[PDB]
């Protein structure tokens, strides 16, 4: 039987990255929202880079948001988020800061302890737009760069 709410989670199709701070490779910022487990957007690693880093992502229609699950890079902990920010709008524009948070890493603090869909919650917002930023990451540098592999999205 289903996971109370899995009914709400938005088809990738409906979900355009236009926006992330950098790219590196062909970790495109649309491979965040592809609905491909295996492809990844990843910030760029060169000398200059850092966090935090953005990905903007714009819905088909505005739609009231309570949740999106982040998925970790599945091969590699390069660019975990262990810390971010979630931010919506209407109008790619003006926009309202819903929730900071953290993702839970092991005893060490330089691991996830979940590797699969991690759940960012928070109370429902009317919303076309969501900007997700990483503010600290882990990798063989930390807090340095991010990657995502998806964002799924739930609202009504
Ligand atoms: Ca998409
Ligand atoms: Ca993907």
């Amino acid at each position: 039987y289903k996971k109370a709410g899995s009914e709400f989670a938005l088809d990738s199709s409906k979900l355009e990255a236009i926006y992330a701070t950098s790219e590196a490779d062909r970790d495109y910022k649309e491979n965040a929202v592809d609905g491909d487990e295996n492809t990844i957007w990843h910030s760029a690693y060169q000398a200059a880079d850092k966090l935090p880093v953005s990905i903007t992502i714009k819905l088909d229609k505005a739609y009231d948001l309570n949740q999106i699950d982040y998925l970790p890079r599945q091969n590699s902990r390069n660019g975990h988020v262990t810390e971010y920010k979630i931010e919506t709008s209407l109008d790619n524009e003006n926009w309202t800061e819903v929730r900071t948070g953290n993702l839970e890493v092991n005893e060490a603090g330089n691991a996830l302890a979940n590797r699969g869909y991690n759940p960012i919650r928070f109370n429902t917002i009317n919303a076309q737009y969501l900007r997700f930023t990483a503010l600290k990451t882990l990798g063989d540098t930390n807090n340095k760069y991010a990657s995502a592999a998806e964002l799924v999205f739930y609202g009504k």
